[PDB]
């Protein structure tokens, strides 16, 4: 490449990523700040086990 | 001014610095990276006093 600070746009260098993760094969391992709370019992509710 | 990194030249900013030199009205003291040299006469020789 020839990046040079004097270039025009579509030539400054940019930095890439990109995130790949499966949905579900196996017990998850990663995600964020859900806060784990008690269990009940007998009573009709939703959850996100 | 509205610099941004997009901005193509011509609307980045610059720096810049001027330097103005009086040409010497009284003992100089902002001399030049020079050495001098021991002290000499009697004879023809040339000299940056």
């Amino acid at each position: 490449y020839g990046f040079q600070p004097t270039n025009g746009v579509g030539y400054q260098p940019y930095r890439v990523v990109v995130l790949s993760f499966e949905l579900l094969h196996a017990p998850a391992t990663v995600c964020g700040p859900k806060k784990s709370t008690n269990l009940v019992k007998n009573k009709c509710v939703n959850f996100n086990f």
